[PDB]
């Protein structure tokens, strides 16, 4: 059941804002290692004395990389005469951020009708505040409110990427392209699930859209195109909770991966892979050819043999709903510490363009994991 | 004249060592970017709890990256029991140096015949200490003085990379390699020269080797194949000072520029503009073909008209002393700063092996650079 209880009118995922040391080195790793172009800048070229910020894209997603200045470079400036372009970008607030948890996600924004609306009754509705709504040149309006941890939500609206980035110079932008499309969920992780949903789902009125060593939830939107699942860690197991392996890394909650859906899941693996050692990302371990084996007993009529085939040379993960079926993957932690990683997915089926959430979030394949393990042990 | 003067044994540029906010993006970048193999680290996986750190190679150059991890992971260690395993490291020092300065050289570490010995005589003769000789699993000392800035100079010797390091499984390391084979020289930006100049001769014994916006000055140790050169900046010009611009960004004085010999600097320069605009380094703007034009009248007997071509195509500068002749090409800045940058270089002339600096530095590119613009204008 979908009550569309939507307290705003909410578009898409627009953006993910990494807040980092060095934008140049990530965004320069980011896009040799996934596909993505350079697509703006706003640093000390175009009259940003404050940070430099790059933004990637591959189709619909764009993954933007904020590093500060030396605070001296705009000691003369106030908040009315900023030459910063994102207006709640704060010295203090990245540095601290980056020390706490280190490279990670700052902002999950998503583009709504009128941001200044979505914060106000957000904020009338449980939102902590975190950056107040503020138009940029009569064009885009820009507000934040905390999402967990360290992590904002951050609304974008659009009268007709921002005001003050330039786009990049054709030499600079290499039209690398993988096949990634578009981010499909974003994911965090919590203490406690209970609070974090009941105030997410207070303020945003997103409905919930339904051994691990968690417990879960998916709140979404009205279209359910905005998928936003948090996790809490199982205390008391054998195998220790990842997900509190990633709060005491990460010095508290924070987001845990970015979900990126790829239009030929099979030729992004192939040109991730070739890159892995290059200056890409590394893959979590392969399953056992035991759970390729088990794969045409469950996915046999959606996949030819030589599709599961390729989804062994790959080291792919299926899963299925009763509406779907989904191939999934997932990288290695993208930074030093065992934090944020990422997922590459993609959906098969729910045909009407194709609804969200399409097979599911692949929870079925922690049981067929392990069950083919100690059956590949044989 | 060289007075051999050296107050302790020294032998080679033994590794740079960078320090970051995020060790593994960095040093992927740099690793596709360079064209360096991945070949040790130290980090949680090798039982390290501090700092993670991660060993690129090229023929003897060395690239160290390293960054903190949460100080609640190692919060009941002392020294005595520290699992890191760089001792000098510190979580404050380091999240300082990079919050101050940005991504640049931490330390510029250089291989004696006995670490305790060369710090005790540095002390002894002025040198500001900064960590004390600590011997590792009675194999490795290694010891720290300041040399500028938040910069050290550190000493290693070997009774026989470091001990807690690890060998990098070959899986995970590509056998890149551009042609890049050793450090060549590492260049200081100070605000004053002289006293600079004063004290690192002063607690080393190193030498003199011997429009700009700069001042400059050279120590070498012995043999040398250490080259240290500090610049300071010149005031009041037309063009301001890239010296003094690179103190203002980098909040102080700190390292300019690494210089890397190639045994080929054409492949090299191939190698590395292949890959500017997919994860790589961008090189500064090429000077104008006048200035090749004029190449024919300098360095007609060293180099044929196709290998003047070829240094035509690629961007390369070329100076000459009378005891040799240099190719040397520049990056744009490593990092959102305009700090430091890399320098590829190769020598041809003073065959005894080949004695260092042959063919000096470069200097004599500012005024052909100069002299090519206006004249390219024409
Ligand atoms: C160690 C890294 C792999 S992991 O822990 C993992 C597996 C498996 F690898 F266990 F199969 C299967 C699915 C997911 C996933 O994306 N869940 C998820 N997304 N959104 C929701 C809601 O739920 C996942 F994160
Ligand atoms: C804007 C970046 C290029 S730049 O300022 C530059 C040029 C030129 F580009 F002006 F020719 C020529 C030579 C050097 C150099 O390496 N000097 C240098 N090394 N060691 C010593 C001593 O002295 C240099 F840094
Ligand atoms: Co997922
Ligand atoms: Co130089």
């Amino acid at each position: 059941k979908n009550p569309k209880s939507d307290k705003f009118k909410v578009k898409r995922f627009h953006h993910i804002e990494f807040w980092c040391g060095d934008a140049t080195n990530v965004a320069r790793r980011f896009s040799w290692g996934l596909g993505m172009r350079f697509s703006a800048k706003s640093d000390l070229s175009t009259g940003n004395m404050v940070h430099a910020s790059y933004l990637l894209t591959s189709g619909d997603l764009r993954f933007l990389f904020t590093a500060p200045y030396s605070p001296s470079l705009s000691a003369g400036e106030i908040k009315p005469t900023t030459t910063a372009s994102i207006p709640s970008f704060d010295h203090g607030s990245c540095r601290s951020f980056f020390s706490s948890h280190g490279l990670g996600v700052r902002a999950v924004a998503i583009e709504v009708e009128d941001a200044e609306s979505a914060f106000s009754i957000s904020v009338a509705n449980g939102a902590i505040p975190s950056s107040p709504p503020i138009v940029l040149n009569e064009a885009v309006t820009i507000a934040e409110v905390k999402l967990y941890g360290d992590v904002v939500l951050r609304y974008v609206s659009y009268k007709a990427f921002l005001p003050g980035f330039e786009r990049v110079e054709d030499a600079s932008s290499f039209p690398l392209d993988y096949g990634i499309r578009r981010l499909d969920h974003a994911v965090g992780n919590v203490p406690e699930l209970g609070p974090a949903l009941t105030y997410v789902a207070g303020f945003t009125g997103f409905h919930q859209f339904a051994e691990s060593g968690l417990n879960s939830a998916v709140l979404a939107s009205n279209d359910e195109m905005v998928l936003l699942p948090i996790n809490e860690p199982v205390h008391g197991t054998k195998r220790k909770s990842q997900i509190q392996t990633y709060l005491e890394h990460n010095e508290g909650a924070g987001l845990q991966h970015l979900a990126l859906m790829s239009e030929d899941i099979f030729r992004t693996l192939r040109e991730m892979r070739k890159r892995s050692s290059i200056g890409g990302f590394d893959f979590m371990p392969s399953p056992p050819p035991t759970y390729y084996q088990n794969l045409k007993k469950r996915v046999g009529d959606v996949l030819s043999d030589d599709q599961i085939k390729e989804c062994e040379e790959l080291g792919i993960l299926v899963d299925r709903d009763d509406q779907g079926t989904l191939l999934q993957i997932f990288t290695k932690p993208l930074g030093d510490r065992p934090t944020i990683f990422i997922e590459i997915i993609q959906r098969v089926g729910c045909m009407m363009y194709q609804s969200g959430g399409c097979g599911g979030f692949g929870k079925g394949n922690f049981s067929e994991l392990f069950k083919s393990i100690e059956e590949y042990e044989k």
